[PDB]
């Protein structure tokens, strides 16, 4: 009943982090309450590295295993809950990894990733980001989507161009996500969704995890948690109580060179854009503070029902449908 | 001079040769009085890959120096004829060599390869290629044409289909090339450039070699040498005769395996297309009857002095200007 008692007795998931990690990390989890979160272990990185990426994930892990557990099925999110600890589960920010092999989809499946985006800010092999003349889904890109639904990967369209986005939804035969991003209908900027292609993959049976970016919002490094939840109510307006999720987008840990490494294309060459100081909402700067979305959300007229939704049900909902599993 | 005394004492390249090494293969070259070649390292292989292709040629040259040397420089080209050997220049047919590193384009330059292809039939990281929604060049792309036009690499553009090819033509600074293509005025067919395709690359400084490959000759496998002879004069009608020369798509010695993995993207995935029986136009089937193509284009009217520039002299001429040396 109380905002504590049901952030307490509730499923808690995150569409997206991307935090130095430590046991400190995973510690600020479990303060927060975190059930689950698709944390990245690859963004510009090709095959190998990403494979590095996974080993000294699964190394952080085994050595705090009394914090976090990996999770491959949503039954690792229930194990998770009630055993007072913090599921994993691995996310790619880049279909790169794959590289040129439609095999290693079935690869890293079987390492444990979960979800993977299918491209990154610029052109892939498979389609192009964000940041430059989209030119659609490519060939190649609809053989990765394929396999990817045969495998159990969710395909992720966050930082995917608008061009290549819709062919992807349009392709799948599994729901998709833009695991964190935000209304363009209150911020232009290019990572932002318009009304017209929230609806688009809502009807789709996609999913659609918000995010709390400080330049991706309104007001900015002004934003306060209830910035947050006003850009979550515009959302959950257009895709219904069914297909909303959180997709924070902590950043937590990382410094300087972490940032120049996001902005930069291929994390090196030309800039691709400034997102400026990183400053998250007021109210949840950091993971430790999760239960503050839950009461903000809450004392704001939306109902207990809906809130156990756009906190973590729905997210397992659709990887449930998408895994099989 | 008779035509065999014509060929003897001409400098004649070939634009594109893509067969199976080993000293048959020199030694017909020989015979062919070929003085330099552009010979493929690297199609579908990523940079380590391509590096061994290198390595392993390397291998070669040495162990048959009596027939070989390599290309780096026209000076090269020269001090083959004086030897009586044919130089091989490294080249290759697509940009994935370089991955995602603009770094790797002097790292090949200076392991010799001076000739490179921006696509090779599909998406590219830098482009598209011919037998797919060509989207365009990417700004990654359009940073490796900047750094190929400092370091000294030749771009081609065979494979590369109108879009990215255009817009190569008009970002680099340095002339670029269709090592190896047939006019569309004769036999549709989306490896073919059109008549506007081929007058803008010339009135741009581009050059243009002929090819000779079965499928994208008019008569097919009925060709003659005499059919490769009336595309030659169908392209040199446009480009004039200082833009165009020879790039026969020489793939001998070469079987079955080898020709799927040029049809399939990726060398594996998805058919691309079909080319159907393999078979040179007769009187030109072997790099050893080299001189029958000169001798032709004598026959059919050419003068001697052009004939000389359509056997060799284009080539090194584009090549002394892009190299600065």
């Amino acid at each position: 009943l109380s905002p504590a008692e049901l952030h307490a007795d509730s499923i808690v998931i995150d569409g997206l982090i991307i935090a130095k990690w430590n046991r400190e990390l995973f510690e600020d989890m479990r303060k927060g309450g975190l059930t689950a979160a698709n944390c990245t272990v690859s963004v510009w990185e090709g095959f190998q590295a990403t494979v590095n990426n996974i080993t000294a994930s699964n190394k952080l892990i085994r050595d705090n295993s009394d914090l976090v557990i990996p999770v491959r099925s949503t039954a690792d999110i229930r194990k998770a809950k009630e055993q007072g600890k913090t599921g994993i589960l691995y996310g790619f920010q880049n279909a790169h990894a794959f590289e040129d092999q439609i095999g290693y989809v079935e690869v890293f499946k079987q390492l444990g990733v979960g979800i993977v985006q299918m491209c990154y800010n610029t052109q892939n092999l498979v389609g192009t980001g964000c940041y430059e003349r989209d030119g659609g889904l490519s060939g190649f890109g609809r053989e990765i989507v394929a396999e990817m639904n045969r495998v159990g990967i969710m395909c992720d369209l966050s930082h995917v161009g608008s061009k290549t986005s819709e062919e992807v939804i349009l392709e799948s035969k599994k729901p998709v996500c833009y695991s964190h991003c935000l209304p363009s209908g209150l911020k232009e900027h290019p990572r932002n969704k318009s009304d017209e292609e929230l609806k688009f993959i809502a009807d789709h049976g996609g999913f659609v995890g918000v995010t709390m970016f400080a330049p991706f919002l309104k007001k900015g490094i002004d934003s306060t948690i209830d910035d947050y939840a006003e850009a979550i109510e515009y959302v959950m307006n257009i895709v219904g109580e069914d297909a909303i999720g959180i997709g924070t987008d902590f950043t937590q840990g990382h410094g300087h060179d972490f940032f120049e490494w996001l902005t930069h294309d291929k994390g090196y060459a030309r800039r691709l854009t400034n997102f400026g100081k990183i400053v998250n909402p007021l109210g949840i700067r950091t993971v430790g503070e999760f239960p503050n979305l839950t009461e903000t959300l809450l004392k704001r007229g939306m109902p207990e029902r809906v809130v156990r939704k756009v906190m973590g049900e729905n997210w397992v909902r659709v990887l449930r449908d998408v895994w099989g599993e």
